[PDB]
């Protein structure tokens, strides 16, 4: 029946049915397998709009420092072909350390 919410905290959606797109997860220190799964099943099956497809993938997650390096790299096959509107961003925090990628392993 008729029930009054309150505001949110952590609440996840996405939106792939007839558009690019859009998802937005509001949640820190907490994992977004159930996010990336659809975000990469989405853009493979049908990121077709027919107007102006929407793909703004909004993580704002906060400091639980997404490897933002394994979605880039599936990014870089549709950055070179960005004429869509693609937009990815998270919360990470900047850290200006020298981490040289030197293995002797």
């Amino acid at each position: 029946g008729s029930h009054m919410k309150t505001k949110k905290q952590q609440y996840v959606t996405i939106k792939g049915t007839k558009n690019g797109l859009t998802l937005h997860l509001d949640d820190a220190c907490s994992f977004d397998e159930l996010l990336d799964g659809l975000q990469n099943m989405l853009s493979i099956e049908q990121y077709t709009d027919g107007k102006g497809q929407k793909i703004s993938v909004h993580v704002k997650l906060g400091n639980r420092f997404l490897y933002k390096e394994q979605e880039e790299q599936l990014t870089e096959l549709i950055a070179s072909k960005k004429d869509l509107f693609v937009h990815s961003i998270d919360s990470e925090v900047i850290t200006k350390k020298e981490a040289q990628q030197i293995r002797e392993e």
